[PDB]
């Protein structure tokens, strides 16, 4: 099976690509694989695939780390979310966000439903396990518990059974048959569990697969409209029906492939400590325990030799800046288009810590529109950040079409010098914050609300008749044939490869 | 003579740290020299030396081009500097800024004065030269003219005698004897000048220095205090007095190993069309000429084979932001410390094209302030933002302990995560405003005023109780001994030099 539809089949592409590192001696889950996977994640090493774990038993499990991190050449930087997306190693970031972009106008192809799959080649019962006993990973040291759940999918289906949600949302073992978890506003997890909550009857049925099929799990990384059944979305993205198993305990439907399933239930009506966790903005704060959801596992499935991926997130860079923040870039640039804004691009640099989206202006467009700086920026802001695609999402740089948003010291340039600050900018406060930044849950206001910035980085000409500079770089600054004159004759003066 | 008390033994430390490129076969100073110049700063490559410019003719000139910019390498990135300052090529930032703020509570050296130099061994008197036949650079393709003037240092007294100003100011070949030139507050050169028109007699006797001591350069882009006679600082700070010999036809005193040397006048009434030029900011507006400082040359002296030194500024990373942004930086760090803010260390980074400027707090002495941020934000913008050492600056992060302002990755990630949008900002409306930044001189408000922010990125713990976070990364969310073992096994278990 292909690598974007098969976790196991996306291990051995990491192999193929010379981009896994195997690691056979003994590696403790408390610390040490997470350690291990910290340091790839912040130096842009080979993904680390922990073959032997201290504490696996019967088959659960090892570990992969580092799934959508980043490589170290510029040439693959993104290959190991190409690989999620059957897409070449060499693709853009563009690239990467059409690929994830182009269901939106596409019928969903709703996923196949298959007798048996390799997720149940083994089982246990409620009397056989203990999640305490497994070899969950501590991730960071001030962690408030065993974070199980950092790469797998959250499967939940409204009451009226018309929408099944997929979603990573983080889970901690809470004891043998319990996790707690964030299902936080305005997350379609939290949602569906309040359709559950009104309905008053009974607990959500639920089901968490890890190691799912790697296209899945991008979608599940991002924002995709209310009420659209992730599945049929990836359906439509990869042009094929994914397969899917009935849970043993339940009605809901897992991946053929998923390396291990959690079958149970998400409570209504119980809570538990949840946190602290080394959390996307780069900061744990210990001792910050609060009252999460609650899950009951009732069984588990798994593949032989399970694989549980992980994602040690933190400080630059990993999944966590890597999908959230770019996933969440192209659900904006669809939404500003679908509101007649005219944005061609749109990217959340890493420099920010994925708090900013960077929005590239057509500026033809734009001048057509016989507009002003502040009712632009209202409007962008506006359709924003009261959207979920724009939840996480505290500042916004608009900038004009010379400037490639892809690339973080170009965006900063801009914003740097063309926004002056306040009177280019537009505050927001009545609209919902992502708590999860310090500066929101552990700063000064309010940790729900407001906090967010649109920095308009387009000049004045830009909205009436067009540039009118030039920069001050080798690119604009000479002629053609000069630049070209130098670039032939720079190795033979005395100064100093594409792949590398 | 050393390299930082003269600048042909500067040149030779540059080929002797294999930091130099000579080249040898014909150059046009039209466009050419200034590419190949742009290049090499936007790719840290070696110091471009011309040494056979069309045009040259008697002596005047060959060209040396990034003599400020950076080197490849992380270990000595700021080796230029350095050898402006006689410290060794692998000095920190922190040594660099350091040096340069430490005359600043020491007595003067006065100057020597010696009855020749290098600089008097050649002279054409106001008949035998024309600027316009020397092979003055177009640096860029939509300059105003050709900016003869990037790397000198200009020399001006008061009218009383009192205090001699050395400075670096732009300036360009108006005519056969003539420059113009930037002169705006508020600039030393600019309240010399102002002091000599309101006296109404006389234009200003000036002169021109280029290819002057490395380590007066230096000082000539930092804003030491109002009053203060650069010489006599770098006396100070190199430990010896400077050498330097009287002008010809003024009483001004030059460095006696200055390159070449113009004499002449700065009228208090004239002026003439100046630019546009490409900027520190990296922008050059095509068309936007305005009247400048008109300066009269009525002599030039010149040593053998006279090297003119250049900057081909723009964007990232040349002179105007590894000198401009950091010795300004320096004078705000000490600015700071004697106004009892509890400040250690600042830089501008280079991702703000240097408008921003990190201050590092000692959160201890802060929280003995028993202050707010409002407040706190407050102090320290009156203290910079009404000050000349904070005039190219418009905006200042203040950070914790924890963060180091010499590393723009940790100040982005501070900004972006500690300070909330608005609600954690003061802007500074009533200041004076740098107009060269594209939002400001081409913005959406006054050219001259406002635009400036104070943007804290302390966490509320930091002014009362202390800071409650560990950061989710490598360093600070595993143990000692854990990371170490890691460290020690990364090559071991597959994984991937100081100087490179
Ligand atoms: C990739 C990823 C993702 C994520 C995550 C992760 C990862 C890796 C971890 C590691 C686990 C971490 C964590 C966190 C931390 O940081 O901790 C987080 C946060 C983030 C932001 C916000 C808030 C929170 C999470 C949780 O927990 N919760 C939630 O809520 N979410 C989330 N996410 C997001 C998501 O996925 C989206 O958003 C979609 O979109 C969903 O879906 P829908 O369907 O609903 O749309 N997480
Ligand atoms: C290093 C350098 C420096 C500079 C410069 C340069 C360089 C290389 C060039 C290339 C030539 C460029 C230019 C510009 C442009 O960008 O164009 C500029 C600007 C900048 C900012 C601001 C405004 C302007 C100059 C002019 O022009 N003007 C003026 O004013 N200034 C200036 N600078 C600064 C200075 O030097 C300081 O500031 C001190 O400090 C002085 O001294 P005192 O004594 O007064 O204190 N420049
Ligand atoms: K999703
Ligand atoms: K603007
Ligand atoms: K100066
Ligand atoms: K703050
Ligand atoms: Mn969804
Ligand atoms: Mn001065």
């Amino acid at each position: 099976q292909p690598a974007h539809l098969c976790f196991r089949s996306f291990v051995e592409a990491l192999k193929v690509d010379n981009d896994l590192v195997e690691i056979n001696t003994p590696i403790d889950p408390n610390l040490e694989a997470a350690a291990i996977t910290r340091r790839v994640c912040e130096t842009n090493d080979k993904a680390p695939l922990f073959n032997n774990l201290i504490g696996m038993k019967n088959g659960l499990f090892r570990i992969l780390g580092a799934p959508g991190s980043l490589r170290k050449s510029s040439a693959d930087r993104y290959g190991r979310l190409a690989r999620h997306l059957a897409l070449p190693p060499t693709a853009s970031m563009r690239e990467i966000l059409d690929k994830m972009l182009s269901a939106s106008d596409m019928p969903p192809i709703p996923p196949t439903i298959v007798p048996t799959g390799p997720c149940k080649e083994n089982s246990l019962d409620d009397s056989e396990f203990d999640l305490t006993e497994l070899p969950v990973p501590l991730i960071h040291k001030s962690d408030g518990g065993k974070y199980i759940q950092t790469y797998g999918m959250h499967i939940v289906q409204s009451p009226d059974g018309t929408w099944t949600n997929w979603s990573i949302a983080r889970a901690m073992v809470h004891d043998k048959n319990h996790l707690t978890g964030l299902v936080i506003p305005p997350q379609h997890i939290w949602q569906i569990h309040q359709m559950w909550k009104k309905e008053g009857r009974s607990d959500v049925p639920w089901a968490l697969a890890f190691g799912v099929p790697p296209a899945a799990i991008m979608a599940s990384s991002m924002p995709i409209p209310d009420g659209v059944t992730e599945a049929g979305y990836v359906g439509a993205m990869t042009g094929s029906s994914l397969e899917l198993v009935k849970c043993d305990t339940n009605d809901l439907y897992v991946p053929a492939t998923s390396e291990i399933v959690l079958e149970g239930t998400l409570s209504i009506s119980e809570t538990g400590p949840e946190g602290p966790f080394g959390e996307m903005h780069g900061y744990i704060f210990p001792g910050d325990t609060h009252l999460g959801a609650k899950y009951k596992v009732n069984r588990i499935t798994y593949r032989n030799n399970a694989i549980m991926p992980m994602s040690s997130c933190g400080r630059l860079t990993d999944e966590t800046h890597t999908m959230i923040g770019s996933l969440a870039a192209a659900e904006i640039r669809k939404l500003c288009q679908q509101n007649d804004l005219p944005i061609t691009d749109a990217f959340a640099p890493f420099e920010s810590q994925v708090t900013w989206v960077a929005l590239r202006v057509d500026t033809e467009k734009l001048r057509a529109m016989k507009t002003t700086s502040e009712g632009f920026r209202k409007r962008v802001g506006d359709v924003v950040f009261n959207h979920k695609a724009g939840y996480t999402i505290h500042r916004l740089v608009l900038v004009g079409d010379d400037i490639d948003v892809y690339e973080g010291k170009d965006v900063l340039w801009a914003f740097s010098t063309r926004c002056r600050p306040g009177m280019d900018e537009t505050l927001f406060e009545d609209v919902r914050g992502l708590p999860l930044i310090p500066y929101m849950g552990h700063g000064n206001g309010p940790a729900h609300r407001g906090g967010k910035v649109v920095s308009d980085a387009l000049m004045p000409t830009e909205y009436t008749t067009g540039r009118n500079w030039e920069a001050a770089d080798f690119n604009q600054s000479y002629p053609e044939d000069l630049k070209q004159k130098v670039l032939d004759n720079w190795t033979k003066m005395g100064f100093s490869h594409h792949h590398h």
